[PDB]
């Protein structure tokens, strides 16, 4: 199994993932090969091209990855709540800054932050919520959305890279993932950051600073970031790892993943550690993950 690492920081974690498993997995056990590819769909073409074997995509990404004449399929899925009460999904939430007296109503001429183009909480869900209203010339969605906010950081797009000129993927700073959309909000975003619900607590273990932001709700109202089950834009399926439909290394892939979660799972400090890393935030898997269901 040749895991596809999306650029430098991920490449580094993969490197870590590689050698530890080499210390645990039988005198063989998959024993990975870190393939690096600047972007995710880059990793998609790589897998299909038989250049790679796997990657963990957002579920909006798992979707477009099923596109064409034979594209990939989900094989392993992460499950976010506990070990006690797993859970195969999360919530999209619109995170904003306390006191910007604007509601989901008036996103109007505001600047916003996203995770990336075509992801669940970062784009699919908020735009779904938002068009109709979006400028008629709704030709391109990207273009009515350009036309509708007035500053945005939508990584991996191409325009709306006004807050992260170039719209890159992970070596992008005040932009890119969850992590980075939220960083976009901490300065720069007309207090709109479309994330996941577990994002503020990842970044902020301080209640006081966390009392500095709120959520935007359908029920046209702002609320404390602690009660997101009551203010959350929508529910979303969950990140899965895709492997080719035919001839992928499915059972191998799950062989890897399932033994690498026993060592290196949620509760353990095996130098390695699956669901967190020093090279930054959500590399190879999401930090919020707890494990893997098949
Ligand atoms: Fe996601």
């Amino acid at each position: 199994v040749r895991w596809c690492a999306v650029n430098d920081h991920e490449a580094s974690k993969c490197a870590n993932f590689r050698d530890s498993m080499k210390k645990v997995l039988p005198e063989d056990g998959p024993r990975i090969i870190c393939v690096k590819k600047a972007s995710y769909l880059d990793c998609i073409k790589a897998i299909a091209a038989h250049e790679a074997d796997a990657v963990t995509l957002d579920a909006g990404l798992v979707h477009e990855a099923g596109l064409t004449p034979n594209n990939l399929k989900p094989v392993v899925a992460e499950f976010y709540g506990s070990k006690e009460n797993p859970k195969t999904f999360y919530y999209a939430v619109a995170l904003v800054k306390k006191g910007s007296n604007f509601q989901l109503n008036e996103l109007q001429g505001k600047k916003s932050c996203h995770t990336g183009l075509g992801r669940s909480a970062g784009w699919n869900i908020p735009i779904g919520l938002l068009y109709c209203d979006l400028p008629e010339p709704r030709k391109p969605l990207e273009k009515a959305v350009a036309s509708f906010f007035s500053g945005s950081c939508v990584p991996c797009a191409d325009q709306l890279c006004q807050l992260c000129p170039g719209c890159g993927c992970s070596s992008s700073q005040p932009y890119f993932g969850y992590s980075g959309a939220f960083k976009c909000l901490k300065d720069g975003l007309g207090d709109v950051a479309f994330v996941k619900q577990e994002t503020i607590f990842e970044n902020l273990p301080s209640k006081d600073e966390r009392d500095q932001y709120e959520l935007l709700c359908l029920d046209n109202t702002r609320k404390p970031v602690d009660e997101y089950e009551q203010c959350h834009l929508a529910r979303v399926p969950s990140h899965a790892v895709v492997a080719r439909s035919v001839d992928g290394k499915e059972d191998l892939i799950w062989e890897l993943l399932n033994q690498a979660q026993e060592h290196f799972g949620k509760d353990k400090s095996g130098d390695f550690q699956l669901f967190s890393s020093p090279h930054g935030k959500n590399l190879l898997f999401k930090d919020s993950a707890y494990g893997f269901f098949k």
